[PDB]
């Protein structure tokens, strides 16, 4: 109830030897009660994790725009930022680099 | 200024005939003055979104719990979910699979 729910999980995999940091996606929950469950039928395993772990984000989905220069043969990595249509503000850049056909 | 932040994207390589669909965590934008920019020295382009694409979300950061066998010789998906700490409800459970050393 109260819906607790999953977006996702950046990996779907990683060593059985744990303490891998990762990190998942979710809708409204209170940091002070709230942990995470691994398990199949007879095991049960939690997630480290403290209340600073736990952060409000924004998340954007969205389809990436073509590249000028669709016959490229080497990856070309850009720039990806946020920008505010306003004032045209931008944020840091992140990369993001497109790959041939 | 206003802090726009870009936090990561999930993908950072794809097709340069774009029209991929990828996501971003931030930190707060207005979902009526944000876009996103892609772009080098002298070439420009937008991600394709719309405000119903911008979601409030919560991420937790966390290190994962190691497997109950750490001999295991062939992958092993478990269920992970969340799970509040006064009720223990949990959440739809979604995989995450173990790999052998």
């Amino acid at each position: 109830t109260s819906e607790l729910r999953i977006c996702r999980i950046d990996k779907e995999s990683g060593p059985c030897t744990g303490g891998e940091e990762l990190y998942l996606l979710c809708d409204k929950v209170q940091k002070e009660d709230i942990s995470v469950r691994f398990s199949t039928a007879s095991w049960e395993g939690r997630g480290d994790f403290s209340q600073a772990d736990v952060h409000r984000q924004i998340a954007i989905v969205f389809k990436t725009p073509p590249y000028e220069d669709l016959e490229i043969s080497e990856p070309v990595t850009v720039n990806v930022q946020l920008q505010r249509l306003t004032d045209g503000e931008c944020s840091e850049p992140l990369p993001f680099t497109y790959l041939p056909r």
